[PDB]
């Protein structure tokens, strides 16, 4: 009573909406969906509060591991008990596993305590010091994220054993408290009347409709007379479509587009024709339309919240039949497709192989791909997807036979069901079938995706579906999934086409954690504090000077309510990591229109490891940066497997509400414009301005040190120009291109990609030549090995290019303005020249990359 009443309201203020709303629309589609997420997520929740300490271990600190691991050398290791100021330092091989350092921590600590332990190496796990990340499993000590990065930074690991009763005690804490085939007649609606339409007096009112099955047309767009502008135009008239109503797929959505004509678009508005329980639709139907920013299928086919001030169309569905029409069972459609016809000469075995093999089709060579449709199965079942583009969606019979061969089709790879996913196959059928391929996604496979997965609910017809069924329970099963799929919905609850979908599926999440629900209500207080710093940086800054305006900051950050919101949460950027004590002193903002703020924390738990930053931003809108990273990371993951590590800098960057998100801070690092300003009475100061970059470098690297340095700008320097090539990144200047202490060249700001539209050539830097070349004017030797990490490093990303493809295509449905359309696909399937051989990609890149080398030898001229 009192704690479901508590819980209710924590899961309103959590994700910005009441949940009284979803009760007061009355609609059974949403109750439904309440009804059956909640008992789906409670389940998962009472399967997890029985788990194993290791299998608990698996669920909330999931391992980071190499990329080159999945599926020698001498190592000093700290390491210390679980709440012992006394800690022991020992040598380790890096091809040793946790179980090996374990046993000879116990060994020490049995010493020490003068006592034979009871406590084997099996009863503990290794926690790396004031992070929520644990060493465990038959894996090398080499083969985690964080000795990884120990081991190349030089610094030494500072772990702590942890009991498994204390695990346990963790896991015990954070539980839950206590027949339509027969209908032969043309699809026909009345358009009855609009209301409250706004357009110009001068002008005629039109309403366009057209049936579809994705984005592909069912029959052609019909239109209605055109009708004096006014507030509530009165049409009354039948609208007849050219297809029988026993041909409508269950996927079938009709779309309106309102528009004036002298074209002035107005409103559109999308419907599925069955509803969620398979009925056919029929009566009336008020349409709140959508604003026009002309028919647009991909669109949402729920009404525009905004009943106030949105234009309504009303139609009526007509009654086909004197009973309720529901579309047939599985079982009926499987009886139909059963039956068919089966050959082909060896001749043309060899033109199918040719083409599913090779994508738009000629009409004939349709027609054969459609004929020899069980070979596709039986010989070529990746070429699925080919089929389902050639099926007569607008035929029932051909619908039957398609859906015949697909239930008993052998299981794709996870490539293949990503492109299964796309709004080009609407079929629930396909969907459910590329589900089930997606199934055998690993954890760190599903997280690299998660972005995409969740932009391809903005597809979906129905609350209840394959695709939130399937996300809950992985988020359920993995804290770091269950993570950030709570962000990647929070951020977007501004949007109203989305606010009840993905309100729905964060109420469900967290009828699953009361635990993880708390965590981020924590997150989202420390969210609404930084808002309101912000807002106070914003109005200040105009007022007064920058030293004044930081005062005022640091003086907001200390009132109690700042401190205690501020301090003690797990980073929405990374769950594993631990923003402990904010350092106010360290406090900041950037002198930008929008005033970002630097936020630093430290934690002595942690250590140096515990000293951190975030860059909170409020105005700027993130999420093509963030998407920009991720690629940046999948190309590093893809590289890593080729055994190619180019030292990469993928930092986090997380939107979390309207225009609002996180930067993760690096470190160490300063734009290249900072460090060419050639500051006098610095470490680089330089007779030559070229000389900056390097005796910066040097100023950091001392001795031996600076090898090392320069290797890893090369490398690094290497992965962006083909990341910032492969991307269409524009807009590159000095100021948008940093340096690590470490040598590590980075980009940032990814506001323009794709490029956003010319086609962004290759770009070699000669201030980035002369580090490659040690400080020489002429070094070929080292030039041509960073060429080399350069085409190495294309031709990888070649080899996954349908990844690439896949995902971007998947990225439609995100709205990004740069990413809207088949064009902003093309530069992609340009820039990694997909339709060439890798010989005549590989001239093509040389081509590209001797033209950057000559617009670079400009600058050398001088
Ligand atoms: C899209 O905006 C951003 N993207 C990336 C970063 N990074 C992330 C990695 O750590 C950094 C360390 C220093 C600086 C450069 N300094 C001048 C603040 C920038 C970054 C910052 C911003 N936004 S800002 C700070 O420029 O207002």
């Amino acid at each position: 009573d009192r704690v479901k009443k508590l819980i209710n309201s924590q899961i309103s203020l959590l994700i910005g909406k009441g949940l009284h709303e979803f009760d007061s629309l009355r609609d059974p589609e949403v109750n439904d969906f309440r009804t059956k997420m909640r008992q789906f997520c409670e389940e998962a929740a009472a399967h997890r509060q029985q788990l194993g300490w290791v299998e608990w271990l698996q669920y909330s600190f999931p391992l980071q591991l190499e990329p080159s691991a999945r599926g020698n050398r001498a190592l000093l290791v700290n390491v210390k008990f679980e709440g012992s100021e006394e800690s022991f330092t020992f040598q380790v091989s890096t091809k040793d596993m946790p179980l090996a350092l374990m046993a000879c921590a116990l060994r020490k600590k049995a010493t020490v305590f003068r006592q034979p332990l009871v406590e084997q190496p099996e009863e503990y796990a290794l926690q790396v010091n004031g992070r929520h990340e644990y060493l465990y499993g038959n894996y090398p000590l080499c083969h985690f994220q964080y000795i990884c990065s120990c081991l190349h930074s030089g610094l030494t690991p500072h772990l702590t054993m942890v009991h498994s009763s204390s695990i346990l005690a963790m896991r015990d804490e954070q539980s839950n408290p206590a027949s339509l085939w027969s209908l032969e007649q043309p699809f026909s609606i009345e358009l009855i009347e609009g209301r409250k339409v706004n357009a110009d007096e001068r002008m005629k009112l039109v309403v366009q409709a057209g049936l579809f099955h994705g984005n592909e047309m069912l029959c052609k767009t019909v239109s209605s007379s055109e009708v004096n502008v006014c507030s509530e135009p009165v049409w009354k008239q039948r609208l007849e479509f050219d297809i029988s109503v026993c041909d409508l797929p269950r996927m079938a959505r009709l779309c309106f587009a309102l528009y004036a004509v002298v074209d002035c678009p107005i409103a559109w508005a999308n419907l599925m024709l069955f509803d969620y329980k398979d009925q056919l639709k029929t009566g009336e139907r008020c349409l709140y339309m959508w604003p026009s920013v002309l028919l647009n299928p991909a669109g949402t086919v729920r009404g525009n919240p905004n009943t106030e001030s949105a234009a309504a169309l009303v139609i009526y569905l007509p009654e086909v039949a004197p009973h309720p029409v529901y579309f047939p069972a599985l079982e009926k459609i499987l009886e139909l497709g059963r039956h068919g016809e089966r050959r082909i000469t060896e001749e043309e075995q060899l033109q199918l192989r040719e083409i599913l093999e090779r994508g738009e089709l000629y009409e004939h060579e349709k027609d054969l791909v459609w004929k020899m449709r069980h070979e596709v199965q039986e010989h070529f079942p990746e070429a699925l997807a080919r089929l389902l583009l050639v099926t007569k969606w607008n035929k029932h019979e051909d619908v039957a036979q398609m859906l015949y061969l697909l239930c008993s089709w052998p299981e794709l790879p996870v490539l293949s069901a990503l492109e299964l996913l796309d709004f080009s196959f609407p079929d629930c059928y396909v969907g459910s079938f590329a589900i089930k391929s997606l199934r055998k996604l690993t954890d760190d496979e599903l997280f690299q995706y998660l972005l995409q997965l969740v932009q391809v609910l903005k597809y979906e017809s129905y609350l209840d579906c394959e695709l939130t069924k399937f996300l809950l329970g992985r988020a359920l099963a993995n804290r770091k999934i269950g993570h950030f799929l709570f962000w990647h919905l929070r951020s977007e609850m501004h949007v109203p086409s989305v606010a009840l979908r993905f309100g729905l599926i964060m109420e469900a999440y967290c009828r699953g954690s009361t635990h993880h629900m708390k965590v981020l209500m924590k997150q989202g207080e420390a969210l609404s504090k930084l808002k309101a710093l912000n807002d106070f940086v914003k109005v200040s800054s105009q007022k007064t000077t920058k030293p004044q305006t930081k005062e005022m900051m640091h003086m907001c950050m200390r009132q109690e309510t700042y401190m205690e919101a501020l301090s003690h949460l797990q980073s929405p950027l990374d769950p594993s990591t631990l923003l402990e004590e904010v350092c106010v002193e360290q406090c900041t903002f950037m002198d930008s229109k929008m005033k970002p703020l630097w936020i630093m924390y430290s934690s002595e738990e942690a250590g140096s490891a515990g000293n951190v930053g975030i860059i909170f931003k409020n105005g700027d809108d993130l999420r093509q940066d963030m998407l920009t990273l991720q690629m940046i990371q999948l190309m590093d993951v893809l590289w890593k497997q080729e055994g190619l590590d180019l030292r990469m800098t993928p930092y986090g960057c997380l939107p979390t509400g309207d225009r609002t998100g996180l930067i993760e801070v690096v470190l160490h690092s300063d734009t290249i414009a900072n460090i060419q300003l050639n500051k006098s009475n610095m470490a680089a100061t330089a007779a030559f301005n070229k000389d900056a970059l390097l005796n910066w470098l040097k100023s950091k690297n001392p001795g031996e040190a600076l090898d090392r340095a320069i290797e890893e700008f090369t490398l690094s320097c290497a992965g962006y120009c083909v990341a910032t090539y492969v991307l269409g990144i524009g807009d590159r200047h000095s100021d948008n291109i940093m340096i690590r202490e470490s040598g590590q060249l980075f980009h940032i700001d990814f506001g323009h990609f794709l490029g956003n539209r010319e086609r962004v050539p290759f770009i070699l830097t000669y201030d980035f030549v002369h580090v490659i070349q040690q400080g020489k004017t002429n070094n070929s030797e080292k030039f041509e090995r960073f060429r080399g990490y350069c085409e190495r490093a294309y031709t990888i990303l070649r080899r996954h290019g349908l990844l690439f493809l896949h995902l971007f295509a998947l990225m439609r449905a995100a709205g990004l303005p740069e990413l809207s359309c088949s064009k902003d696909i093309q530069y992609l399937k340009d820039s990694l020249a997909l339709g060439k051989t890798e010989e005549e990609a590989l001239k093509h890149f040389r081509v590209k990359f001797n033209e950057a080398l000559r617009e670079s030898w400009k600058t050398k001229v001088n």
